[PDB]
């Protein structure tokens, strides 16, 4: 059994300790995008059995083009992943994976009314109601989106955690540091970073929000430059490493995927079911196996 997870100050717990989890995100599920065919059992438990994962995020497309608003059966993938996370004893990001969610409040209300009824009993489930905002405000935009969606899912799972998107694509934890999410248990705020931009600078505002004592969680992360493509940036992605082991924070790589382009986890035609032998990973996945199966025990 995993353990439930909670925040006090900037720190998620469990079992009364900081404790932290790392993994692979899947690439969005929209139909069409061709990351939809590797939102099954038989990747969950791979990752489970070969990169020694303990968590996966479902990407769920939104206003995108063949996402979960015009196209439901994105929410099938999503529970075909929530599923098998469950059944192999890893935590689960279920990501609302939009750009532009204040505008689909109430749709996501009832996604995330749904998956609380349905999933909200198990300790394995984590929300994430709002992948990347973009240059908007804090305060007058995401947090009223954020405190409706909270109040809806809390009604119903008044435990689980739920991490909540900052500005300029989720960069801006300094600023929602200064206005919290308050009146709910176990809320926590995203940061994203490319290694191949991003650096130091981003580190100082993620400090700075854990010293004014929001919890992080970095749902999704690259290897690569911030367009999802380029070199692998080996030293700076160490340089982060370290700074989520030090403040004990949870991580998911992007992309388990297949598409030519430097994010992707896999080459062309890594099959579906998992099994990938190491000379089917390519620079950014055999890294992100290695930082995977190598994160502390707890």
């Amino acid at each position: 059994m995993v353990a439930p997870l909670s925040v006090q100050g900037n720190k998620i717990l469990a079992n009364g300790q900081p404790a932290s989890f790392s993994g692979m995100s899947l690439f969005w599920s929209n139909t069409e995008w061709g990351g939809e065919k590797y939102y099954n059992a038989q990747v969950v438990s791979w990752l489970k059995s070969d990169w020694n994962a303990k968590l996966v995020r479902a990407a769920m497309g939104v206003e995108d083009e063949g996402g979960y608003l015009t196209d439901p059966a994105n929410k099938d993938r999503v529970t075909q992943v929530v599923d098998a996370a469950i059944a192999n004893d890893m935590y689960v990001i279920i990501d609302w994976h939009s750009h532009n969610a204040h505008q689909y409040q109430s749709q996501a209300i009832a996604f995330f009314q749904e998956m609380a009824r349905k999933y909200g009993a198990n300790n394995h489930v984590i929300y994430e109601i709002y992948n990347e905002p973009l240059q908007v405000s804090w305060s007058n935009t995401i947090k009223p989106y954020a405190q409706a969606v909270i109040a809806a899912i809390r009604a119903i799972d008044p435990d689980n955690l739920i991490i909540v998107g900052t500005p300029t694509w989720s960069q801006d934890v300094d600023v929602a540091a200064n206005d919290p999410i308050t009146g709910y248990q176990n809320i926590a705020y995203t940061l994203h970073f490319y290694a191949g931009t991003h650096g130091q600078y981003l580190r100082d505002k993620a400090q700075t929000a854990l010293n004014r004592g929001i919890a992080l969680f970095v749902t999704e992360w690259g290897s690569v430059n911030a367009n999802g493509d380029g070199a692998v940036a080996n030293s700076e992605t160490n340089a982060w490493v370290s700074f989520m082991k030090t403040n004990h924070i949870s991580n998911a790589n992007w992309a388990l995927n297949d598409k030519v382009e430097g994010a992707s986890a896999l080459v062309p035609g890594a099959s579906a079911n998992g099994g990938w032998v190491n000379s089917q990973l390519t620079a950014s996945g055999a890294l992100a196996k290695s930082i995977i199966s190598g994160w502390p025990s707890y």
